[PDB]
């Protein structure tokens, strides 16, 4: 139903803001991107850079993915990101998330043609 590339954009891209401005950002974004739909997705990272800058990571530093695959790439530069993690008290359907803003290098898994980001591996 959703292509792998479109699902990555929906779950991780937020180019409309330069950084999460309030502690409520994660509760708002996890719901509007439909990540609290049938369950509370426990962890999710939003990247605040243009889509072209994120797609460009697929041509940057090739590294292993946590799973051992080798189609992962680490951005040469740091990027504005927001980590969203369910709190100890979150309860479907009352999903509650802790928002943590940071500037780190992102690691993404790339696939296809065009070769674009399909999974968010981690940040450093």
């Amino acid at each position: 139903k959703e292509t792998a590339a479109a699902k990555f954009e929906r779950q991780h891209m937020d180019s409309s803001t330069s950084a999460a401005s309030s502690s409520n950002y994660c509760n708002q974004m996890m719901k509007s991107r439909n990540l609290t739909k049938d369950r509370c997705k426990p962890v999710n990272t939003f990247v605040h850079e243009s889509l072209a800058d994120v797609q460009a990571v697929c041509s940057q530093k090739n590294v292993a993915c946590k799973n051992g695959q080798t189609n992962c790439y680490q951005s040469y530069s740091t990027m504005s990101i927001t980590d969203c993690r369910e709190t100890g008290s979150s309860k479907y359907p009352n999903c509650a998330y802790k928002t943590t803003q940071a500037n780190k290098h992102i690691i993404v898994a790339c696939e296809g043609n065009p070769y674009v980001p399909v999974h968010f591996d981690a940040s450093v």
